[PDB]
């Protein structure tokens, strides 16, 4: 009621990662958004100069599914949170999907998805926060098989002092 809950299905898996602009957020719960599929890309044909490699999205999909972690975190969060996935720049939407929990209960969340974009493959690095967030966060093993098998692009160059001390340990 103070509060709301936001699923995270990207960069956003990893605890460390999700605590560099939201300390406050909680570990709600792992849980499945049935008929989508994950895929990666370039917003408006743009590659990002954060990750240098296509960054996480989701469509609708029958047979298909995007396992995630659901955060709470508290409505005055909501702007902030608005402001890190660039809904004002148009790089995603704001979205409400409703997900099951391991056990079958459904959870109402805020998400976010791209609308216009580039299908192009995740960088080394987004792929590994990714990977270890699912890990760490315990999604089914399965799924996490099938994040490990993405085939991510060449870039090699730097990316961010913080990302990459959470990556070495």
């Amino acid at each position: 009621e103070e509060s709301f809950l936001y699923f995270a299905y990207g960069s956003n898996l990893l605890t460390e990662r999700i605590h560099l602009r939201n300390p406050s957020a909680a570990f709600f719960c792992v849980a499945r958004l049935q008929d989508f599929k994950l895929d990666f890309g370039n917003s408006q044909g743009k590659t990002s100069q954060t990750w240098h490699g296509g960054i996480a999205t989701i469509f609708q999909s029958p047979g298909d599914e995007v396992w995630g972690v659901v955060w709470k975190m508290n409505k005055s969060n909501l702007n902030s949170l608005d402001e890190q996935e660039g809904v004002k720049s148009g790089m995603y939407v704001v979205i409400e999907v409703k997900v099951a929990t391991q056990e079958g209960k459904e959870i109402t969340c805020r998400s976010y998805l791209m609308t216009n974009y580039e299908s192009a493959p995740p960088s080394p690095q987004y792929k590994k926060i990714i990977c270890m967030g699912a890990k760490e966060n315990g999604l089914p093993l399965e799924y996490q098989e099938k994040l490990k098998a993405i085939e991510p692009n060449d870039y090699t160059g730097k990316v961010s002092e913080e990302i990459e001390d959470i990556i070495k340990k």
